[PDB]
């Protein structure tokens, strides 16, 4: 009794991470610099593994977890899926909170973010060439320039980082973000606990507005008065950048984050799809409105950077912060320059909160159908089970709306699916494609979708995905960089609490196959044949008919 | 298939906290003036709870949670009491490992606490009376008195609480408390692992080496240079103190740690009692011997703090701590005195090993067996939920074994079981001797031991016990006091991070009543009979024959 399920793919395209995350990471890596990395993981890794999830799902019937019986020693990738959808969840919320602080914010003719004579701000916080407030002058520029008006209130007026030294003293949970956190927490319990397609309406309404807000932002950025300056930047594409690894790890999981592989969302969604659906057909076209989304986004956010580094006088470099609320200065920004700033703010923010809101509907979704597909107890609980979901998610998001909780939020976005995702997405390939067999996989896709998928899947699917994959997990652990937000270092421990969350997830499928063969029973010949057979054909174990134990299986593409 | 089980009982009333708690609430509160308020409410409510919990899990058959079929309301106590057994194991198994690290320590013929020569010790270390260093002079004295060789040894070379500053500067475990943690867990999990009475030779050893050691040390102890004036100050009686509300309420909590009522032990182990076995006995029994165990341990704390304050020229109420480390300093100068110390160390420190292995043995035993009677499946999974318990357990521990583990584990044995027992052992009377009836559980004694118990219990569980449990339960609400390890004040969020894991216990009842009417479907009238009748007669409820809706339920005793 699976809850089977044009606009449709257009909003899968968009996501948080497309609007809020893409842009500090193609500011980090260079405009261009990023794009070459970025399109180069999406067709040769992206896209080739979003049609794998999208296919084991809708073949399956499963979730991140059970779509394992094809080979039981994996299915500690579908558990370390889920609890990297989990730790995303918690800061997710957060970044909505900020977006319902700023809508709430938003709703006066003065916008908080246009001058510095607030309360938050602090004597360092020059307006824009003196736009609201006309004193002394721009003549010293800064590393990271946060005495603006639309930084110091984010920095002050929010988040009152100002009153946290760092992740050692993160402080006390704010309470004005604690309650837009219980608002969050609240509307998205009552959009899960009575089903999968209970809400419609957000992504209803996080299939256009989206779009249309990119496009007046573009369309007005681009006559920004230094706007040029910023587009430059983003077609200049920095070779030595490229030599880099950091850009590469970076695009990598950027990409699992904008097409949501690797959380389990994808295939827990699929496990609602019609089995005829054309997963490939739905890749492409998520895939290619991703890169479009992802392109047009960078060439609005350096268009604002460009004019914000011409009225500040600053460097585009220098200009703005390249952590997670860069969209929460850019954007406010612009919003000030267009007319009717108040009614863009709204509309703004409105859909920041919508698209944040599906979001992590899809992430706790993944979390709530992994589990209730493993255990049917929770299937008839569910209302129960959504509230305990949701309730751990607000407590363990309570570390990121405190004073400190930007360096929380930055651990987290680095460690909670940074390696991890990509050793998951690594082992769920070479599960399908080595294990189970690419050719099985082709087969299974003939059946569902009426041809058996081309070379150039079968080929990424078992070599290009995963030797790319396995390329960037290697050089992430090789070439790892102590963790910074903006100035501040963090402190060494805190390297090491990242690299435990990120062990966390990736820890489980080791520790799933010692459990798997332990709680086995038979010689070790006989338990291993059992981990690697479809659990509908565990009699050819009996029979002595592995496959996988014959050299053509893997000689099989 | 339940499994059904002189040195027994003696056993029983020996316990980490008769050993390691007591002493310190004594030396707290003065020597005589806790004597007064332990006796009271040892008689008055100890006492006639113990019988209550040990009948209750005789009668049942069930943990701490499924013995509210009689008054299913009140389960939320049993998860309550569960709750709180969790919370004590965290900080329990803490001083298990700094037994072991004190054993291991003890393998050498110059014991590490006589000194002030080793690497930990500060300048400010002075060798009693010059015992092994004959520098300088005893001019100066200090609140606690932290300069004494087998002091520093504890506070620099065991805990390394020098390195921390405060609750808010805990700093990394220690690796050596760590490697003695994983030992305790690993020890805890094979004594558990396989059943209840899997582990029988620790008990075997916690029956007579606890009694032995104390009379060893009582005899020693009162030969020693100043143990005379320890004496008289444990006879005087403070009536001022009496006067004061915090040796009432240590008083009580120390009862239910003393004895075991509250956490959910004695209803478990009793569910493995044979239907016919005299509770009034083991009640009576446990209560007389350890009220002598406690009076006789305290004599010997109080000869040894005679004997401390003479040779280092301190009073009394200055020349220890009086946190959870006394008995790490007091045992350990006592045995030095001893000829063959090192002998008299290792067999001291292997019986608060045992002793310390048996409680927290027991306090887990409630949390698998409560949890595994209310989940029939967590029942055949005892191997797995055994980890999961012990893990859990071990890793909450590693916050008591950080630099600053003292200041967490002060703040845990302040707020994981004091107003919160009280109010679940109040809850737990109340629910027994009012909602279900202090006559039907006399009723269910008859048929369980052939007598009817005497009017003393049955006044004493309807009215005595909750009304006195009433009053400490406000008392310390009411008058409740900050926080403070020794000389350092705790900030006030700690008070309140306290009052978060005292209420969440407590929460737990009230949220119980909550989900169980919303859960229960009828109406109001219904729903609540239906909360407040044995769940083996809800027939009565369809047919309209609620005793507890007939006052004479109310006025039957
Ligand atoms: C750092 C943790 C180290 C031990 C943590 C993991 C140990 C043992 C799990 C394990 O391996 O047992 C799995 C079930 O796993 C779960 O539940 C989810 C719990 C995973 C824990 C999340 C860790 C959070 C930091 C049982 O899998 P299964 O036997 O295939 O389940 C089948 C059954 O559900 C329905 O047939
Ligand atoms: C600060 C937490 C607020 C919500 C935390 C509690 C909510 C809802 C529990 C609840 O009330 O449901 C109970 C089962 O409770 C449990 O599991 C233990 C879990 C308790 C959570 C421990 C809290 C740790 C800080 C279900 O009781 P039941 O319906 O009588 O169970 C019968 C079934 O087990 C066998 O028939
Ligand atoms: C299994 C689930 C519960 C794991 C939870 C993971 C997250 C929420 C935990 C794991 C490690 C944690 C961090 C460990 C240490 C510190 C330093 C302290 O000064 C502030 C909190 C902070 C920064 C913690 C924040 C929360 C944290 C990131
Ligand atoms: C078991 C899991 C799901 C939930 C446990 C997480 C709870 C206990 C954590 C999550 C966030 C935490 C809070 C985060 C930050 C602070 C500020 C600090 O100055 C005092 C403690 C306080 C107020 C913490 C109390 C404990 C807390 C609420
Ligand atoms: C611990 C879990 C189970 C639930 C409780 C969450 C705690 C940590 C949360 C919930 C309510 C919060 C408080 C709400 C409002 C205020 C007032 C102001 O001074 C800011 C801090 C303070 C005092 C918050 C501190 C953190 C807080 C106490
Ligand atoms: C904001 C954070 C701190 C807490 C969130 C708690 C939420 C999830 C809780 C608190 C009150 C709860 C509601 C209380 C009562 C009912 C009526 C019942 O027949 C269906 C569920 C429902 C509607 C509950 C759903 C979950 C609920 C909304
Ligand atoms: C726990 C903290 C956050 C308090 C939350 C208060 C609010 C958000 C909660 C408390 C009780 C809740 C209500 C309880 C019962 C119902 C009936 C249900 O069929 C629909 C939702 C509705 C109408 C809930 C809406 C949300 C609600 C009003
Ligand atoms: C068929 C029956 C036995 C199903 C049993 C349900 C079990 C397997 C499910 C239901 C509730 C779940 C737990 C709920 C909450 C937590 C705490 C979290 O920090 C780690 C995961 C953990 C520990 C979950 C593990 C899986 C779990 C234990
Ligand atoms: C946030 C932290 C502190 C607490 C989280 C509590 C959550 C994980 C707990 C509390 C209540 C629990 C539920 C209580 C009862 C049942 C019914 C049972 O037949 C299946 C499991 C299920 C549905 C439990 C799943 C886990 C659960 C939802
Ligand atoms: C620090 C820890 C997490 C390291 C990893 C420990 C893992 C591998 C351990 C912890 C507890 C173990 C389980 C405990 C009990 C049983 C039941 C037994 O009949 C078969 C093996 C099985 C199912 C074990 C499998 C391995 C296991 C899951
Ligand atoms: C449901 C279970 C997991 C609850 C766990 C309760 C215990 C282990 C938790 C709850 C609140 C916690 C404390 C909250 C805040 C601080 C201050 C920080 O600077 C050091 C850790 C310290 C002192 C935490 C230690 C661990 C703690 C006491
Ligand atoms: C889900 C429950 C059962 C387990 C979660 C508790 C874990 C994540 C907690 C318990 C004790 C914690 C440690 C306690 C103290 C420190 C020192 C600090 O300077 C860095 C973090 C570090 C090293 C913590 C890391 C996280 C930690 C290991
Ligand atoms: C996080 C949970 C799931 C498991 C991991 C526990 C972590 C917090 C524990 C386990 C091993 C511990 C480390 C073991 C030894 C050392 C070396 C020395 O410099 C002291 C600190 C340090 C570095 C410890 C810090 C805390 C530590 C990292
Ligand atoms: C010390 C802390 C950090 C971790 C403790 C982990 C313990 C509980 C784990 C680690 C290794 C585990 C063992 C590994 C394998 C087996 C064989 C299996 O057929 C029965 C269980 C048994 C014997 C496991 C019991 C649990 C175990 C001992
Ligand atoms: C996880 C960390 C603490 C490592 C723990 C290492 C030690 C304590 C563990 C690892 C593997 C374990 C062994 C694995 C399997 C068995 C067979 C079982 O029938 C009895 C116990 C025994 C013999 C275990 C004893 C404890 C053991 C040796
Ligand atoms: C009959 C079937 C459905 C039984 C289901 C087992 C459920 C009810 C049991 C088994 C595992 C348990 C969970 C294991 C671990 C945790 C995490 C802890 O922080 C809070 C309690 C919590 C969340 C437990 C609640 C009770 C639990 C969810
Ligand atoms: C210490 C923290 C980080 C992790 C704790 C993990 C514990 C609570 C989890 C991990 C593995 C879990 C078990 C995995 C599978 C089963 C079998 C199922 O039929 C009943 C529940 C049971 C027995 C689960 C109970 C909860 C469990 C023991
Ligand atoms: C902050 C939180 C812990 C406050 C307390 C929330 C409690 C009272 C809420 C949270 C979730 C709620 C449950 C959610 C869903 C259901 C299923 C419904 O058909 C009957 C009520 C029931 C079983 C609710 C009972 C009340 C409940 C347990
Ligand atoms: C963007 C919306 N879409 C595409 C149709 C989704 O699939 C998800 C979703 C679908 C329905 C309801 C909630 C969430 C939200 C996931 C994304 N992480
Ligand atoms: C002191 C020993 N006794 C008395 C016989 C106990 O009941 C417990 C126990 C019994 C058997 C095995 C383990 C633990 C340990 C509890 C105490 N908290």
């Amino acid at each position: 009794p699976r809850e089977t399920w044009l606009l449709s793919v257009v909003g899968f395209a968009v996501d948080l991470a497309n609007v809020w995350r893409f842009p500090y990471l193609c500011y980090k890596n260079g405009g261009g610099a990023f794009l070459i990395p970025y399109t180069l993981f999406l067709i040769i890794a992206g896209m080739p593994l979003f049609y794998m999830e999208l296919a084991l799902g809708q073949y399956n019937r499963e979730g991140a977890a059970t779509v394992w019986k094809i080979c039981p020693f994996f299915k500690g990738v579908g558990y370390a899926v889920i609890l990297i959808a989990l730790y995303v969840g918690f800061y997710y919320n957060v970044i909505i909170a900020w977006s319902l602080y700023y809508l709430f914010s938003s709703f006066t003719l003065n916008l908080p973010w246009t001058d510095c004579g607030h309360t938050w701000n602090s004597p360092n916080c020059t307006d824009p060439k003196l736009l609201n407030g006309s004193v002394l002058g721009n003549h010293t520029k800064y590393s990271k320039y946060k005495f603006t008006p639309a930084a110091e209130f984010y920095e002050r007026g929010v988040l009152h980082l100002h009153e946290s030294s760092g992740i050692h003293d993160i402080g006390l949970p704010q309470w004005q973000l604690l309650l837009c956190l219980m608002v969050v927490v609240i509307v998205l319990y009552f959009s899960l606990w009575k089903g999968v397609k209970t809400s419609g309406k957000v992504v209803w309404i996080t299939a256009t507005l989206p779009y249309f807000v990119l496009f007046v932002l573009l369309v007005h950025g681009v006559t920004l008065p230094g706007a040029s300056n910023g587009i430059n930047a983003y077609l200049h594409i920095d070779f030595y950048r490229l030599k880099e690894a950091t850009v590469w790890i970076d695009a990598a999981t950027q990409i699992f984050f904008s097409l949501g592989a690797g959380f389990g969302v994808l295939i827990a969604f699929a496990s609602y799809n019609k089995f005829d659906n054309n997963c490939y057909r739905d890749a492409l076209l998520t895939s290619s409105i991703n890169c479009i989304t992802s392109f047009v986004s960078g060439f609005a956010i350096f268009s604002i950077l460009g004019y914000m580094a011409h009225e500040h006088k600053v460097n585009i470099e220098d200009v703005a912060t390249e952590g997670a609320g860069l969209v929460f200065i850019l954007y406010p920004e612009a919003i000030s320059t267009l007319s009717g700033s108040t009614f863009w703010a709204v509309v703004f923010f409105v859909m920041l909160l919508a698209l944040g809101l599906d979001s992590s509907m899809g992430g706790m979704e993944a979390v709530i159908t992994g589990l209730a597909d493993d255990f049917q107890v929770l299937k008839r609980h569910r209302k129960l089970f959504t509230f305990g979901v949701t309730f751990s998610t607000f407590l363990l998001a309570l570390f990121c709306i405190t004073k400190g909780g930007i360096y929380v939020l930055t651990l987290l976005d680095t460690f909670a699916a940074g390696t991890s995702i990509l050793f998951a997405v690594l082992m769920e390939a070479i599960g399908v494609s080595w294990f189970y067999g690419v050719d099985r996989f082709s087969n299974d896709i003939q059946q569902m979708m009426g041809f058996r998928p081309g070379l150039y899947w079968r080929l990424c699917w078992k070599f290009v995905s995963p030797a790319f994959l396995l390329f960037v997990v290697v050089v992430s652990i090789i070439n790892f960089k102590p963790l910074t937000y903006d100035d501040y270092i963090f402190p060494p421990w805190a390297n090491w609490v990242g690299w435990g969350i990120a062990l966390s997830s990736m820890v489980l499928v080791p520790i799933y196959v010692i459990y798997k063969f332990l709680s086995t029973q038979g010689s070790l010949w006989e338990r291993l044949a059992y981990g690697i057979t479809p659990e509908n054909e565990h009699h050819l174990v009996a029979q002595r008919d592995i496959r996988q134990f014959q050299l053509q299986h893997w000689l099989a593409i």
